[PDB]
């Protein structure tokens, strides 16, 4: 199979200011880009030669992994963003929320500081099981929550190319903005 | 102990344009001010308090030795550099490396490869032991070859935020482009 550079659902500068159009150039257009193309090298001449990017993520190991890990966690997050969004969740994904961490308020802050105590490369992820139990996951380098069996909902990359250009050394700043391009909508319909 | 942020032996905008002045700014003013700071806070309260730097990186644990790591990563790193140098290595260590790697254009193609397949934030290292044996290490994140025993020598921070104002994706290209910066004058005092 061939895995492919996603196309965005969005034009490139409908993020700015949080992900700018020149980020969304880099993090799109180059490092997903390089993570697609090494992904289907390696994948030639092994088991996961014919295998959809899911089942790669939930078995492989090394250099595969940390490619199709990388593209899954990008897609997800790419897809999860529209401008004209952000708000709080609804329906049962925001009950749960409440339930689960008492308010939207406390679970955005919950969240940002998992993803700004994170050391070094990698993603904060919001993942749910099959009841709809939700956990924070903090996901070094290319983790993601299905090689746990979990459901990926929503995701911050804290790999510092994700915001360096507009944010610098301000992970904390980045992930406060982030909010305003969510649309729960879409993390909605993963849950 | 309670260490301090290193003196920069040039002008912030000397390494243009490997290392430009806003990531010397961003870089050795704000990251490695948070390291120091975060040490210093840390230090209080173990048996790692009091202890020089080397030692405190080859015997502290979890965020005391992500702070001492990254420290001494970045002193070692500042201080290696200086406008005007690069060439290659004489003496013993150009000797050295011409034995254990055939040539230096051989080690640096290593060297490179080392830093542009390490996934992730890290560093590459150039490390001795006590024998005078030379050997390329990864060390991602925090990492340093003093804790292994192993006498730093030479490093290239591949943590993005080493590069990505100026390089973006293009990690490779950066490391390529170090070289023209390296003292060996430097490195040599530390084989
Ligand atoms: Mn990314
Ligand atoms: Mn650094």
């Amino acid at each position: 199979m061939t895995h492919e550079l996603i196309s965005l659902p969005y034009a490139v500068d409908a993020l700015a200011p949080v992900i700018s159009k020149e980020t969304v150039e880099f993090h799109h257009g180059k490092h997903l880009k390089t993570y697609v193309d090494n992904l289907n090298k390696l994948i030639i001449g092994t088991e996961f030669e014919n295998a959809d990017l899911n089942t790669i993520v939930q078995k492989s190991e090394g250099g595969i992994f940390n490619n199709a890990g990388q593209t899954l966690n990008h897609n997800l997050y790419f897809t999860q963003f529209r401008p004209g969004k952000g708000g709080a969740p609804k329906g049962k994904l925001g009950e749960a929320i409440d339930k689960q961490f008492g308010s939207f308020e406390k679970f955005k802050e919950e969240f940002n500081t998992a993803g700004t105590t994170l050391f070094g490369s990698g993603w904060v992820w919001l993942a749910s099981d099959a009841n709809g139990k939700l956990s924070i996951e903090k996901e070094p380098n290319a983790g993601n929550p299905v090689r746990k069996g979990l459901n990926p909902l929503l995701t911050f990359d804290v790999w510092e190319h994700a915001y360096y250009l507009t944010y610098q050394n301000r992970r904390a700043d980045h992930l406060k903005d982030l909010w305003s391009i969510v649309d729960w909508d879409i993390v909605e319909s993963r849950y």
